[PDB]
């Protein structure tokens, strides 16, 4: 006799394992077990992840209750978990979006001219080069200083925290609090810099000082800047890691948007499609009685939504496991999320991808694994799947 489903299946984020196709078509909603012991409900066709998705019965602020069944320990304080709600209840959210739109002047030039010194560097060096560590990684936390408005040399201190912020733990975790305070911290002293003009941190200065935000808490705003760094940089640096994967995988692929660069936006966009960065599904609380599919979801109980599980869905995407640059609803995967949560940075992400890649295949047409790729070391018991060292040659 075996024991309920336990997730994740596999921390590998080079392939789909075949266990997905087989829930998806035969039990798209099924109990599994989460690494706390909690029991919770995995969600793995399209239909039925977008469903919980778009329901705002399907609560993430909820999913930090304290006696909630739990996909993992939290690594923020609980109010952390409706950032975003915080937000906008403060009337921050215009301010904040205006300030990480991908237009923001320079920015492009910016990205292209650090994409491109890093690559200089590592031809420099000779192979093999470590893609994720030495270009991925850097090009995000590099990104994300310009865009809060942060000095570029503060970028490696706030990155050391991510290793442990973003852990997927079955308990608490002593050093996420430590890190945790000690970069609010941090934050808070960049609202008081008068050399901070531009960027997110700038306009939060501004407005923290303007009679229309007098009664906002200084504790948000430094946590609006740890939470945007934090998540923009994990969740840009793991995409743009496993896409190169992707492309690296895919020689023909590689060629044909090496000779014809105007197709890159829509490679990134089905490299967003088949990506299996997000190392669980995302998690809801049922606040309610809930039908979906065969299953009535009770009040009280965890939901978990499997991104790969909908994107690789062949009703919605056919021949999925394929990259197919014409396909008729490109935009349609759940990458970014869906509903009232959907991805603030999707545009910003996006931009990300597309400017490395195309700097990579004008510099490195020829990229290629320096290793067998069932060499690379997978990051276990984290949110993002992602290779410890990704070595290449070219
Ligand atoms: C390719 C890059 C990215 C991917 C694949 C990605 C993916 C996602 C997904 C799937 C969600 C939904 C989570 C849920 O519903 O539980 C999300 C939310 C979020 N992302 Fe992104 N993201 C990316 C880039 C960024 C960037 C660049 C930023 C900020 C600079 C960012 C900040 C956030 C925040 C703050 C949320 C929470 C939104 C909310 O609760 O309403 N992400 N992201
Ligand atoms: O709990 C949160 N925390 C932050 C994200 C975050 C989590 C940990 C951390 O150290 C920094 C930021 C938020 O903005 N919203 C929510 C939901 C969330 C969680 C993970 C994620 O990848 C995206 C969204």
């Amino acid at each position: 006799a075996t024991v309920l489903l336990e997730v994740p299946f596999s921390a590998r984020g080079d392939r789909i394992p075949d266990a997905v196709a087989e829930l998806r078509t035969r039990e798209p909603i099924r109990k599994v077990r989460t690494i706390t012991g909690a029991e919770a409900w995995l969600v793995s066709s399209y239909a039925l992840c977008t469903q919980v998705l778009e329901d705002r019965r399907f609560s993430m602020k909820e999913t930090a209750a304290a006696g909630a069944p739990r996909l993992n320990a939290l690594t923020v304080p609980p109010e952390v978990v409706n950032n975003m709600g915080n937000i906008a209840d403060a009337g921050l959210r215009k301010a904040v979006m205006k300030a990480i739109t991908p237009k923001a002047p320079g920015l492009e030039q910016f990205l292209r001219d650090t994409a491109n010194s890093l690559l200089d560097n590592l031809i420099t060096e000779g192979a093999p080069a470590d893609l994720r560590n030495d270009f991925a990684d850097p090009l995000a936390t590099a990104l994300h200083c310009k865009v809060l408005g942060i000095p570029q040399e503060d970028g490696p201190k706030l990155f050391r925290s991510l290793s442990i912020a973003f852990m997927s733990s079955a308990d608490p975790i002593p050093a996420a609090k430590i890190n945790w305070d000690r970069d609010i911290e941090y934050m808070a002293g960049i609202l008081e810099n008068p050399n901070i003009t531009t960027g997110l941190m700038g306009e939060l200065s501004r407005l923290r000082k303007d009679p229309a935000y007098s009664h906002v808490s200084d504790e948000l705003f430094a946590t609006i800047g740890v939470t945007f760094f934090g998540a923009g940089v994990i969740s840009t640096g793991s995409f743009l890691t496993t896409a190169l994967i992707s492309l690296i995988q895919r020689p023909q692929l590689r060629n044909l948007l090496h000779e014809k660069p105007e197709l890159i936006p829509a490679g990134v966009e089905e490299l967003l499609r088949i990506n299996l960065s997000f190392a669980d599904g995302l998690p809801r609380l049922a606040t309610a009685d809930i039908q979906v599919g065969d299953v009535l979801v009770r009040k009280g109980e965890l939901v978990l939504v499997l991104l790969e599980g909908a994107n690789f869905d062949p009703e919605h995407f056919p021949n999925p496991g394929s990259i197919e640059l014409d396909r008729p609803n490109p935009t349609s995967h759940l990458a970014f999320g869906r509903g009232q949560h959907f991805c603030p940075g999707s545009a910003l992400g996006r931009r990300h991808a597309q400017i490395g890649i195309e700097a990579l295949l004008k510099k490195m047409p020829g990229v290629d694994l320096a290793v067998p790729i069932d060499q690379l070391v997978w990051r276990t018991r984290f949110q993002r799947r992602i290779p410890e060292r990704l070595p290449v040659l070219w």
